[PDB]
């Protein structure tokens, strides 16, 4: 049972400008995930000092990098707070109405688009590389959920009937053709000590048969 959504149209122009502009510096999608994760693995750390049970569902706090040649993706995992439905369908989690409004003004008063994170849309920057993203999420308060869109103007949600997941947010990246890069353990390595080197998160990088 799918259920599809319109997005607002503010996000779809955010994405069609992500997808359509020349724009070479697409590895920041990476930091920008990276950062969403470690944000989310703040939230969940900070219920957990006032209420241990909250992380009955996974003690362990840390982000991994899945890449899969045979399949084409890359996987960002993350044990943090996770998404209910209801923060799935508005934006995973985000302000991105009036955060990709700031955005926009920026990149015609000077900005590129690096910049995006600081707008708390940043993880819209994943269609620099992917053709088509799914996000699995499971929240304590709610079931395991599968989000996705290949842009042109909708996404769909489900109920997820894969592996469960205990807590947290996987990012499936279904990378595009002539990205194949970031599936590079050596690319990948220098990404995230370029611009991840301070996150206070263990990032483990899986290695390939």
């Amino acid at each position: 049972e799918v259920e599809t959504f319109a997005f607002q149209a503010e996000i779809a122009q955010l994405m069609s400008l992500i997808i359509n502009t020349f724009y070479s510096n697409k590895e920041i999608f990476l930091r920008e995930l990276i950062s969403n994760s470690s944000d989310a693995l703040d939230k969940i750390r900070y219920e957990s000092l006032t209420d241990p049970s909250k992380l009955d569902s996974g003690k362990e706090l840390h982000i991994n990098l899945i890449p899969n040649k045979q399949d084409r993706t890359l996987t960002i995992v993350d044990t943090g707070i996770g998404m209910t439905k209801a923060d799935l369908i508005n934006n995973l989690g985000t302000i991105a109405k009036s955060g990709t409004k700031a955005f926009m003004e920026a990149l015609q008063a000077g900005a590129d688009i690096s910049m995006i994170g600081q707008f708390g849309v940043g993880f819209y920057s994943a269609y620099l590389v992917a053709e088509k993203v799914t996000v699995i999420t499971k929240h304590n308060d709610d079931e395991q959920y599968a989000w996705e869109s290949s842009a042109g103007g909708s996404f769909t949600v489900r109920t997820d009937t894969g592996e469960p997941m205990g807590r947290g947010t996987k990012v499936i990246l279904h990378l595009k053709e002539d990205q194949t890069e970031y599936l590079e353990e050596r690319r990948i390595k220098e990404i995230v000590k370029k611009h991840s080197q301070f996150i206070g998160y263990p990032i483990t990088l899986f290695v390939e048969k």
